[PDB]
């Protein structure tokens, strides 16, 4: 895919005492990137036209920066597909100007029917990324 | 009903960098405090032989004191029955020794069916407390 | 003050199993559009400057509707002055072209010194709202 | 170290729509869980007598089952030193009578000083596990 580009502010719901973002939050921005790139329609259009949905089954995080209450990041989001079934995204938190990430995400995503088994991932929800 | 006792530990995820838990989550401690005087097995039951649930209508808070990283806290949860449709419950986080709550709810909630209209609540989840 | 607006957009983190946004975070979006009226670098000033910072007193929420995964939701803002220590803050939730709204709070603020006593606010916070 | 044990409670704030646990709340348990091994008085200690903190360095996460509304599972969590500054941590979300975890994570935690370099982990934060 390309790399998409998705805005955070961090707020206080953000943040914990120590005076950082709390690091299982990091997760949760990805997320909320990857459904701008795989939006809730297209996703509904999967479930009801395949029976199949993206579970995640495995995310590597790395933090390599504290980032600040008040802090606009971007969160840059590419994935490519592994095989029939696995998708694989790439996911950073950005600073403007920066040279290196302050968090970095590898996230592997499945498709699978409902009887959780693997099943390929159809030509039309791909298409537009 | 009688009061309730519930406890609960503040962790990194509960505060924010002003120092004391972020105040929306005085509202989700009240929410499992009251998931232990209404367990998910009565819940199921009233939607299952009754098409019934349960809402929540209003919430009033007062934040009378902060409240600090690595305390554990009770919640004090008591509620009375206003007419056939509605429950009022009083909700209340305590230190131990303290002459007064760090932070007060004022919970009503509606026992609706599935269009949305208030229906009376059963005397059989009501039975137990 | 005038009507602030903030967009707020449901993600999965935002809803609960049983299918509508999870009423405790209403309040996390109010904060948040509170944010987009006194900003970071005024609270930091009002701290720095004279050594007072606003705390959330009371808030009083009121869940007229759910709100599903993957709405865009205006939230509404607007405050007065209550005195010379409480700002009265009237929050909504609103979606497009609804004669009514979601979720109404409405909240009180006091300006506090480190002592934990009222003060006045400064003129300077309030200026430009 | 020898294996903790922590329980956790699935609430409506811990599930999403889909009907299942939301997935960054995970990180969330563990981190709970690590509070119960290395509390918030050896952080203290370890903070105020070294200037010395523990960071989250790196996260691998499997999502290996859902995980439903009102489950009580078991956190595991061990963990083992590696070198003079890092700190290996394995948890895993356990069910009663399974034979493999719902999710694991392999977390590696690091030591850092005020001027965020690597410094041994000093022999009395440790010496209780
Ligand atoms: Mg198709
Ligand atoms: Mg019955
Ligand atoms: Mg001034
Ligand atoms: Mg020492």
């Amino acid at each position: 895919s390309k790399i998409y580009h998705h805005p955070v502010q961090i707020y206080y719901e953000d943040t914990d005492h120590s005076g950082v973002v709390y690091h299982p939050n990091f997760l949760k921005y990805f997320e909320r990137a990857r459904e701008h790139v795989i939006d809730s329609d297209k996703l509904a259009t999967l479930w009801n036209d395949h029976g199949l949905g993206f579970a995640v089954y495995k995310a590597n995080m790395i933090f390599q920066d504290g980032v600040e209450f008040a802090e606009i990041c971007d969160i840059r989001t590419s994935f490519t597909l592994d095989g029939k079934y696995k998708t694989l995204w790439r996911q950073e938190v950005w600073r403007p100007g920066a040279s290196r990430a302050a968090v970095i995400g590898d996230i592997e995503m499945v498709c699978l029917d409902k009887e959780k088994r693997l099943q390929p991932v159809p030509a039309d929800i791909l298409a537009s990324m």
